[PDB]
């Protein structure tokens, strides 16, 4: 029985572009497997490469979103979440702006200057790898300003939990940094993403000053292995790295409890706080490889699954239970696609 602008949401809204690519692709522009690049000017070529290719699948994307949309999928209640984010005054735009409107989502997105373009990813999908090479386009122009609007702050100040994705590091610290200040002053319920190895690496500053405010950390392995790299975790570092940033003091210096949770894919996650001395294992259900259709964006709905339980006041193991659901969910389906919602179950 949440009341409506609960759950609060700023990130960057994206048009995922997935493709059937081929083999050269990954040497080519030099991508990784599960990893996510932003592009750089060597990557340009390859959004105009991937519309040369037949079957193309065009989806609304972005990690905040694609959370906070699920989480109010899940609630099944109106007007609980909100979001917001920067389009383009396009399309896709406008494409994403109705998604949102279909799921009960009340948004207040910031329309970038033209000829500004809604940002995409390259979802390029293999048999043998699996990457991401994100222009932000639009996403980049979310302001301060257009925030500290009254009629979009007010959604802020009614929120009682906050989901933003490291992502949003790149478009608008400023603002989330405010938020997040805001939630820590309030004694909100702060839920924070690393969301990539490269924001570990060559935004250090900006991660750990935002674990300083946030309640709840999501990460993978690969992000708990960059954390720990840089912050000079040598042995144990996945380990060591939920020890550290569970231990990591709030801005205020007050004596909170933070949970932090490291997904690892097939194998257990480990979950941890401030006042547990102990990092537990918790297994989770496994998968034929025949089974899994698209595993991408389903750290985002690990999320989303967690956050609709656990601020539902269910304990723990319950909301990891929840959590693993909405990723299965979504694994076993094409992009971060929220089909019928009687058929969740
Ligand atoms: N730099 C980024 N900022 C916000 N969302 C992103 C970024 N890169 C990839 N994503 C989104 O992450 C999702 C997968 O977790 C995809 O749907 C994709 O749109
Ligand atoms: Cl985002």
């Amino acid at each position: 029985d949440l009341s409506e602008g609960y759950v609060f949401g700023m990130g960057n809204p994206l048009l995922d572009i997935i493709v059937d690519a081929d083999d050269f692709m990954y040497r080519k522009y030099n991508l990784k497997k599960d990893n996510i690049v932003l592009a750089e000017e060597k990557h340009m070529t390859i959004y105009d490469e991937i519309q040369k290719k037949k079957k193309l699948n065009y989806i609304a994307g972005g990690a905040t979103l694609n959370t906070v949309k699920m989480i109010q999928w899940i609630i099944q209640k109106p007007f609980v979440c909100s979001y917001v984010g920067c389009i383009g005054a396009d399309i896709q735009g406008k494409y994403i702006k109705n998604d949102c409107s279909a799921l009960d989502l009340v948004t207040e997105f910031q329309i970038a200057e033209e000829p500004l373009m809604t940002g995409k990813v390259a979802v390029l999908v293999s048999e043998k790898l699996r990457s991401m090479v994100t222009y932000l386009g639009a996403a980049c122009d979310l302001s301060l300003a257009h925030i500290e609007q009254p009629h979009v702050w007010s959604l802020v100040e009614k929120a009682q939990v906050y989901y933003i994705a490291g992502f949003v590091i790149n478009t608008c610290y400023e603002g989330m940094l405010k938020i997040a200040k805001h939630s820590l002053e309030n004694e909100k319920l702060f839920c924070f993403n690393l969301s990539a190895p490269f924001l570990s690496q060559f935004n250090t500053k900006e991660v750990d000053e935002m674990i300083s405010y946030s309640n709840i950390v999501f990460g993978n392995e690969s992000e708990a292995e960059a954390y720990g790299e840089v912050h000079g975790l040598l042995e144990d570092t996945v380990h060591a790295t939920a020890r550290y940033i569970a231990d990591l003091p709030f801005a205020d210096g007050k004596k909170r409890k933070r949970l932090v949770i490291i997904t690892r894919g097939k194998n257990p996650l480990l979950y941890t706080d401030s006042s547990d001395s102990e990092i537990h294992q918790f297994m989770v259900e496994q998968f034929k490889d025949d089974q899994i259709i698209d595993t991408n964006g389903a750290g985002d709905a690990f999320a989303a699954g967690f956050i609709a339980d656990y601020i539902r006041g269910k304990p723990m193991i319950t909301s990891l239970h929840a959590a693993v659901k909405a990723a299965a969910y979504i694994i076993c389906r094409s992009g971060f696609s929220l089909g019928s919602r009687d058929s969740y179950s």
